[PDB]
């Protein structure tokens, strides 16, 4: 019964403070997340969840547990992630940034899921309590290969491919009671522009314009700033409006490097830059590709343009059902109908991506959003989130 | 054409020996490590710019290019590195080996299509994307068994493509005797784990009692056995389901059992477990399947726990006809018919199409071949098949 | 006992419809070879019940485990399965005797199969156990203050150390208090006292 889980929950202030604050203080940055996993574990064993480490890496993996159902209803997943970028309770707040992105919201539904349980909530569907590794946008590249520089290959896709299958899903993060249901993709391209000849420093030809330097780092400027322009640009033509939100996506150079800094006597032949570029759903990245080709051969500039990373956005397709029980359990205890997010929250990496490519309508909602949550919006997610599976794992599929 | 056509005669020797030491490179699942080596130190000497791309530093996938003009559409193509654990060796104008069979004989196939499209200098506005890769056998991790020793697909093309060896269509060579396929099958597998007990002590174990009602879980998974059998001798007809690129008939398949440990075997088990392979059209969500599983466990009335451990989705190609027709126009001329159909096996199966059709690059399956050789003039012509395809796609606008 | 089957298929090729008992899988033969060797145990014990001084003996079977492929490759379905069990004998009974039980059930179903022993352990009957038995009764009889009781047939048809000393021709009981979650203080004292005083009988005869 509803009324039941509520008060059950209003019980838990203190447990969910807890959880919050524990979870918080462990340190756990893209690459060093198992001590969190081992935490969300051993909470999900002690509360009855049967989790499993599902994982590529022993010391980097998904939790996965169930809240089972007495069979015929839909399932429902909550999600977040382990991975961040201390934590402390004072006056009805709790501070941290790994609590903001993302343990608070984490906490949530861990709390939800408790409350459920204990209630003895009629649930006909299962509730899977999915908590996952390497979220954050870190990928390897050249020399940075393997175990440390790994991420979203091996979370929320990795642990879904390997059971943590649902009919709906709901990942939580700190959208400010905001639903989103489309994301952006990407695709990252390595630069490297092409110059030379190389010269021992006090035989190097002066002067020579910078589209013409044999130095690659001086004609780099030239290009840094034609790109820039493309940028400027690209967001607007490819702005696009979904159901689930508006896309607006960006381009950042995120790095730079040419020659060495310990061998600096001869300036450098080459140099790379690497871009991050947002995709909406619709963008094939060699379309991008070309582009940026394009961007090249209008300076007469000679170019390696290299891909190291794709990966596709999703609108959620027949979120319908997921979205009224949320709406409906938000409006009972928000007390307002849900707001529409602004178009970053919508043109963002979101563990939606993954879910939605298997054939999973997901969307992503959560308390919070920047320095604290107020416990008072947390216990009200995790009202909604306790609502939204006892309506929804009740419904047949 | 007729230059690369003899210039690809005159490569027979090369695509003999590519294929030979190639398919005696012991390479299972879990240790392809050596047969990348082979595949990217090959690709270096032919100048095609290989990188190791991989989540391992001995299980990994070589991505290389033979670069265009500018102006095409780009066509990766497609092998995988891992084999199933016999030997490799030339013979009467054959080549011997199951590792030749699958899948070392296509790869080479395409290595030296690439040599030739390269080496005659064939004008190609688009790229040709060289993508050889690990763990597409359908091995997975489970339960204890974790980690690099027992991954396979999600480190092999999906890692690849995502992480830079993409493409605007791509073909995968398999041993389909020259019939093309771009419908595969999906998969979920289950760990289905029957609930019994008390377990007793050997001298204590009641009985009689009848074997849906024994305190062994064994003796209850004897039973739900028998009702997995007969529903997924109905499950294959129901999910029967045929697409452009082929007819999918999803088949069923408990691939092991383990209940109670052998040595500790005075304490009958109040736990059994079974693992079902269990195959999906591209259209059948994997808890529609649960459910009927969990459904058969109810009827017998029986409590048990329907887990699954894997989920992929399969796909047809969207998109796929520019590729389907360069591949059918080549074949014609090369071959002298057209092209016959697949059987449904082969379009409900796992192929690395799904990986790229999934990521948005229309890919479909085609090679010579198909279990204990290959014909060499067969390979020949496959070779050409490729390289004509290439010439036709990589010079159509994108 | 390992019943032969295949040939195995990747699973796409899998033919059906087939008859359990013809079934390439032999995860699905052995389905119908448990069931059998089931309805052969039910039978077994009561066959094979025997009356000793000792005890009466009730031999039971069970079986202990399965296992059949290996769970990270089940996209090919095995030739082999495996199961392990648990026979109990009388004191009287040649396992071989056994052995050939189940290879006849097997053979009765039509199946091929290894049945292979990896344990032989003879039981006893004590020989010549009455000093130890009367020096016991007679502790027990002070102590306690009843005469003994006779056990149950489970702990009769079990593995005690007995079997090791009456191997060895040393003349062996078992005994002591409790029996499932506690002892009481006042059963383990009694059965000290009980243990001391036989000690003091039984290591005062001449032998």
């Amino acid at each position: 019964d509803v009324a039941k889980v509520m008060k059950t929950l209003d019980g838990m202030r203190e447990g969910l403070i807890q959880t919050a604050v524990e979870l918080g203080s462990i340190e756990a940055p893209t690459g060093r997340e198992g001590a969190a996993g081992d935490y969300v574990y051993e909470w999900m064993a002690r509360n009855g969840f049967g989790p499993e480490r599902v994982g590529v890496f022993d010391d980097r993996f998904n939790v996965v547990g169930r809240l089972r159902g007495t069979g015929g209803g839909a399932s429902l997943s909550f999600n977040s992630h382990l991975d961040t970028i201390e934590a402390w309770h004072e006056e009805g707040r709790i501070y941290g940034y790994s609590v903001v992105n993302c343990k608070g919201p984490m906490a949530c539904w861990l709390i939800a899921a408790k409350a459920l349980k204990e209630a003895g909530a009629a649930l006909k569907g299962d509730v899977v309590l999915t908590a996952v590794c390497g979220e954050i946008d870190c990928e390897p590249v050249d020399e940075f290969q393997g175990h440390d520089y790994l991420a979203e290959d091996i979370g929320a896709r990795y642990a879904i491919s390997h059971g943590a299958i649902s009919d709906y899903a709901l990942v939580a993060e700190a959208t400010n009671f905001k639903p989103a249901w489309v994301e952006a993709g990407k695709v990252f391209l390595k630069v490297t522009v092409f110059a030379g000849p190389s010269r021992y420093t006090p035989y190097v030809p002066r002067p020579v314009a910078a589209l013409d330097s044999p130095n690659a780092i001086v004609r780099m400027a030239k290009l840094v700033e034609a790109l820039e322009e493309w940028a400027d640009n690209y967001e607007k033509r490819y702005t696009r409006e979904y159901g689930g939100g508006t896309v607006v996506p960006k381009v950042a150079i995120g790095a730079i490097r040419g020659g060495v800094p310990y061998k600096i006597y001869r300036f450098p032949e080459l140099c790379s830059i690497y871009m991050d570029i947002r995709l909406n759903p619709d963008t094939n990245p060699l379309v991008v590709q070309r582009e940026v080709e394009a961007v090249v051969s209008k300076l007469g500039l000679k170019a390696e343009v290299k891909p190291f990373l794709f990966r596709r956005g999703y609108e959620a397709q027949g979120i319908e059902p997921l979205q009224n029980a949320l709406e409906v359990a938000h409006r009972e205890v928000v007390g307002r109908p849900t707001e529409r997010p602004g178009s970053p929250e919508c043109s963002m990496w979101r563990d939606t991506n993954p879910y939605n490519e298997l054939g999973i309508p997901s969307l992503t909602y959560g308390c919070g959003g920047n320095t604290y949550f107020l416990v008072d919006d947390m216990l009200k997610a995790a009202k909604v989130y306790a609502m939204t599976a006892m309506d929804l794992c009740n419904r047949t599929p």
